[PDB]
RNA sequence: CUAAGAAAUUCACGGCGGGCUUGAUGUCCGCGUCUACCUGGUUCACUGCCGUAUAGGCAG
């Protein structure tokens, strides 16, 4: 939008696709989760759904000051020695449809869905008939894993973004702040 | 377009009485199993969820 950023994670053993570098792709958004910051546009610049990975670099869409000096949260650590590092730049001057990043798009509703199936004062024999498992179905959400209390290794993810605009502006805010609808950088 | 072409074996029955298998025995003796290794390929496509409705500070 106003200042699009990137973060290069270098290749190594510890950043392979198993659990040292698989789970740090859709759950490591501590700059928009824990390290400080909540009003950015999530726009991953590696949206290639063939490998099920909607982001290659650490693509983030922010403003001019938020990309130049207002993006110093702890959500960019590990790239000091175990990877490379990025910096801020200008926003998309052309019309890039980069309204897709790590956002609140995901289909893991079976983690707590017994209240929507059989926790409504009934027994447990209606966990798929009254309220089905159709929302707790894993699908091809192109997005890196997550490292929360769901497995010792990484997890699943998704891309909660859509189209992008033609001007320079941060779009709408989802759970991950995925800046869909705003003209972020296309890649 | 075939060693082609076709076809109901059925009904009924008491197997049964008896038995001492015993005696004795030295398995001995000897040995090098070593050498290396990422389980971070999710132990529920998940552990709690507002409406099963890709609805999330989702605890990611």
């Amino acid at each position: 939008m106003d200042h699009y950023l990137d973060i290069r994670l270098r290749p190594d053993p510890e950043f392979p696709p198993a659990q040292l570098m698989s789970v740090l792709f859709g759950k490591l958004h501590q700059a928009l989760v824990a390290q400080g910051g909540d009003r950015i546009g999530v726009s991953f610049p590696d949206l290639d759904e063939s490998r099920s990975r909607l982001g290659e670099r650490l693509r983030i869409h922010a403003s001019a000051d938020d990309l130049r000096a207002l993006l110093a949260r702890p959500w960019l650590e590990g790239l000091r020695d175990h990877l490379q590092f990025g910096e801020p730049a200008v926003v998309p001057h052309p019309t890039p449809y980069r309204q897709v990043s790590r956002v609140q798009a995901k289909s893991n509703p079976e983690r707590l869905r017994r209240r929507l199936m059989r926790r409504h004062d009934l027994s447990e024999e209606e966990a798929r008939k009254r309220i089905p498992d159709t929302v707790a179905r894993a699908l091809d959400l192109p997005f890196v894993t997550l490292r929360s209390q769901s497995t010792g290794q990484h997890f699943r993810l998704f891309i909660r973004h859509g189209p992008l605009q033609v001007t320079a502006e941060e779009g709408g805010f989802t759970c991950y702040g995925l800046s869909k609808g705003g003209f972020v950088p296309w890649f």
